[PDB]
C-alpha cells in the first residue's frame, strides 16, 4: 505494499534508510555540497515517518521511483549545474526514470580523495562521529555512481569498526593504516568486479554468462539437484541483467527476491545458508552471496556412465544442446570446487567440440571413447603454473617475487609503460602473497579470482592508451582464454632497445628518508629502465647489478655524508654496470 516508502523505512531501519538516500542522491547529483544532501535525506525522512504513521497519509500512497524522481526535480540549480538531466523533468513515470538513468557520469572528473593524517582523522571522527562518516559515504558515493548501494553502506560499517578501533590503541597508525588499505582493495576489487560482470554480459552474452553460474552454483550448491541449480542461474541472470541497466530500486527487489526464494527452499538447496536466513533483508543477500561451499555428497559416481559409456549420448545432446552440456558441467563442477570456474568452462567446451564432430559421424561411441584424456592436460596447467609459482614465492618472498615477475614482463612486453609495468607486478606479487598461503585444494579458485580483478585493469588501463598488439589480443579475446593468453607471452625479441639516460639512473639522499614502500617502487621503477635499456641481460648479469645498486645505496645512506657518494659513487655505478650490461 500500500505504501512503498514505509515499507522501506520499517524494513531498512532509521539509519540504514538515511544512508541509503544519501548514497541514491549522491549517484545522481554528484555535483550539490554535502551539507545539502543532508537537507534532502532528512525531508524525505521526515516524509518517510509519516507515511509509517499512517499509510493514508498524503503522498505516500505514491512508488519509490515517482517520489526519488520528484524530488530530484525540486533542486534550484538542475539546470544550470548540471544542465540536459533538468531535461528529464519535463517527462512522466516511467519514461522519466529511464532519462535520470541515462544521465549519471561515470567519470564525474573529481579531485582524488586525500587521506588526512591519522590524527586528524581521529579527532574528527571522536568530535562527530555522524558527519565524518556521512561525508565520506557521499565522498565515495558520488566518484562511485554505479556501485550498487547497499554494498557501499557495508564498507561503510566497516570503516566505522576501524574507526572506533583504532581511535583509541596504543599506536593508531600502526593499528588504523593496514585496516584503511584493506578496504581501499576490496572496495576496489569488488568495483572492478561488477563492471566485469556487466562488460562480460554484453559482449559475449547470456548462454556465457549463464554457463559461468552454473558453474559457479554447482560448486556452491552440490547437494542440490540439476533442476534447482538451473533454476537458480535463471533467476540469478535475470537479476544482474537488471542490475546492469543501473536502476537501484529494481535491482534490490530482485535481489530480496532470490534471497527470499533462498531461505524458504534451503533444504533443497544447501546446508549451510540457516546463518544467514535468520539475517535481516538489508544483508540477507549480500551473505548468501560470499556463502562458504558446503560438503559435496559422499561418493557419487564418476561421469563416465553419462556421459560416456551410455548410448544414449547423441540422443540427448541432439535433443537439447544446452541443457545436456549444462548438466556435464553440472556434474563436474560438484564433484571439483578445487576448480577455478574458467577451467570448467575450458573443460566443458571441450566436451562440446568432441560430441560436435563425433556425433556427426558413424561410429559415435568409438569416435568420442578418449574424451576424458583431453581433460588431464588442462587440468594440470593451472594446476603446474600455481605450483612453481608458490614454490617461487616462498623461497623469494613477497618484494623480491614482485622483481622477479617485473624482468620476466619487461621482456615479455617492453613497450608497456614503467609506470603499468610497476603496478601490474606490484599487484600480481600480492595475489601470489595471498593464494600461496592456501592448502593446494582451495588455491585455485583464489588465483582465478584475484587474477581477474588484476588482469582486467590491466586492460583497462592499456584499453585507452594501447602500445601492444598481443596484450590488445589478450584483452578482447574470449574469457577463458584472457589468462592463457597471457600466460602465452613470450619475449619480445624484435624489441629495439630504450637509448640511455642519465636521469633515470640518478639517485639522491631522500631515498634514504623515503618509506619501505616508497623507497620500494622507486627501486622497481629503475628496475624496469634497466630491463628496457639491456634486455639481453642475463638474470646473473642483472643480478649482481641490482647487488652492486643495492650496496650502493645502504654503504651511502649509512655514511657519514652526503649527496656526493650519491652523485659520485653513482657516476661510478653507471659506468660500471653499462660496462658488464654490455
Ligand atoms: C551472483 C554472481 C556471483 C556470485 C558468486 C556465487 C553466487 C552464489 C549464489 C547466491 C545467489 C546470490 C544471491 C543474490 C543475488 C546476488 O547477490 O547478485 C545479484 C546481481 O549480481 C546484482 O549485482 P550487484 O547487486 O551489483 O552485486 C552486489 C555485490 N557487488
Ligand atoms: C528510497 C531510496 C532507496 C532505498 C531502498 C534501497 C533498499 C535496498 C535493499
Ligand atoms: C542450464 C543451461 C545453461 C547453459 C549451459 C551450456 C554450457 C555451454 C558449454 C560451453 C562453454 C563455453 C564457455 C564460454 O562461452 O565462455
Ligand atoms: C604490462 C604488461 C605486462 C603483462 C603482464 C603479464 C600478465 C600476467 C600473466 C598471468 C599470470
Ligand atoms: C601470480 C600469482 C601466483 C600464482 C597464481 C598463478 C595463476 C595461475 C593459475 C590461474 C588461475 C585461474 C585458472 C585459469 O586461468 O584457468
Ligand atoms: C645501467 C645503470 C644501472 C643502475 C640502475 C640499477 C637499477 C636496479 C634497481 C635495484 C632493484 C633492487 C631492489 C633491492 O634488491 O632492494
Amino acid at each position: 505494499h500500500k505504501s512503498e516508502v514505509a515499507h522501506r523505512f520499517k524494513d531498512l531501519g532509521e539509519e540504514n534508510f538515511k544512508a541509503l538516500v544519501l548514497i541514491a542522491f549522491a549517484q545522481y547529483l554528484q555535483q550539490c555540497p554535502f551539507e545539502d544532501h543532508v537537507k534532502l535525506v532528512n525531508e524525505v525522512t521526515e516524509f518517510a515517518k509519516t507515511c509509517v504513521a499512517d499509510e493514508s497519509a498524503e503522498n505516500c500512497d505514491k512508488s519509490l521511483h515517482t517520489l526519488f524522481g520528484d524530488k530530484l526535480c525540486t533542486v534550484a540549480t538542475l539546470r544550470e549545474t548540471y544542465g540536459e538531466m533538468a531535461d528529464c523533468c519535463a517527462k512522466q513515470e516511467p519514461e522519466r526514470n529511464e532519462c535520470f538513468l541515462q544521465h549519471k557520469d561515470d567519470n564525474p572528473n573529481l579531485p582524488r580523495l586525500v587521506r588526512p593524517e591519522v590524527d586528524v582523522m581521529c579527532t574528527a571522527f571522536h568530535d562527530n562521529e555522524e558527519t565524518f562518516l556521512k561525508k565520506y559515504l557521499y565522498e565515495i558515493a558520488r566518484r562511485h555512481p554505479y556501485f550498487y548501494a547497499p554494498e557501499l553502506l557495508f564498507f561503510a560499517k566497516r570503516y566505522k569498526a576501524a574507526f572506533t578501533e583504532c581511535c583509541q590503541a596504543a599506536d593508531k597508525a600502526a593499528c588504523l593504516l593496514p585496516k584503511l588499505d584493506e578496504l581501499r582493495d576490496e572496495g576496489k576489487a569488488s568495483s572492478a568486479k561488477q563492471r566485469l560482470k556487466c562488460a562480460s554480459l554484453q559482449k559475449f552474452g547470456e548462454r556465457a554468462f549463464k554457463a559461468w553460474a552454473v558453474a559457479r552454483l554447482s560448486q556452491r550448491f552440490p547437494k542440490a539437484e540439476f533442476a534447482e541449480v538451473s533454476k537458480l542461474v535463471t533467476d540469478l541472470t535475470k537479476v544482474h541483467t537488471e542490475c546492469c541497466h543501473g536502476d537501484l530500486l529494481e535491482c534490490a527487489d530482485d535481489r530480496a527476491d532470490l534471497a527470499k526464494y533462498i531461505c524458504e527452499n534451503q533444504d533443497s538447496i544447501s546446508s549451510k545458508l540457516k546463518e544467514c536466513c535468520e539475517k535481516p533483508l538489508l544483508e540477507k543477500s549480500h551473505c548468501i552471496a560470499e556463502v562458504e561451499n558446503d560438503e559435496m555428497p559422499a561418493d557419487l559416481p564418476s561421469l563416465a556412465a553419462d556421459f560416456v559409456e551410455s548410448k544414449d549420448v547423441c540422443k540427448n545432446y541432439a535433443e537439447a544442446k544446452d541443457v545436456f552440456l549444462g548438466m556435464f558441467l553440472y556434474e563436474y563442477a560438484r564433484r571439483h570446487p578445487d576448480y577455478s570456474v574458467v577451467l570448467l568452462l575450458r573443460l566443458a567446451k571441450t566436451y562440446e567440440t568432441t560430441l560436435e564432430k563425433c556425433c556427426a559421424a558413424a561410429d559415435p561411441h568409438e569416435c568420442y571413447a578418449k574424451v576424458f584424456d583431453e581433460f588431464k592436460p588442462l587440468v594440470e596447467e593451472p594446476q603446474n603454473l600455481i605450483k612453481q609459482n608458490c614454490e617461487l614465492f616462498e623461497q623469494l618472498g613477497e618484494y623480491k617475487f614482485q622483481n622477479a615477475l617485473l624482468v620476466r614482463y619487461t621482456k615479455k612486453v617492453p613497450q608497456v609503460s614503467t609506470p603499468t609495468l610497476v603496478e601490474v607486478s606490484r599487484n600480481l606479487g600480492k595475489v601470489g602473497s595471498k593464494c600461496c598461503k592456501h592448502p593446494e585444494a582451495k588455491r585455485m579458485p583464489c588465483a582465478e579470482d584475484y587474477l581477474s580483478v588484476v588482469l582486467n585493469q590491466l586492460c583497462v588501463l592499456h584499453e585507452k592508451t594501447p602500445v601492444s598488439d598481443r596484450v590488445t589480443k589478450c584483452c578482447t579475446e574470449s574469457l577463458v582464454n584472457r589468462r592463457p593468453c597471457f600466460s602465452a607471452l613470450e619475449v619480445d625479441e624484435t624489441y629495439v632497445p630504450k637509448e640511455f639516460n642519465a636521469e633515470t639512473f640518478t639517485f639522491h639522499a631522500d631515498i634514504c628518508t623515503l618509506s619501505e614502500k616508497e623507497r620500494q617502487i622507486k627501486k622497481q621503477t629503475a628496475l624496469v629502465e634497466l630491463v628496457k635499456h639491456k634486455p639481453k641481460a642475463t638474470k646473473e648479469q642483472l643480478k649482481a647489478v641490482m647487488d652492486d645498486f643495492a650496496a650502493f645505496v645502504e654503504k651511502c645512506c649509512k655514511a657519514d655524508d652526503k649527496e656526493t657518494c650519491f652523485a659520485e659513487e653513482g657516476k661510478k655505478l653507471v659506468a660500471a654496470s653499462q660496462a658488464a650490461l654490455g
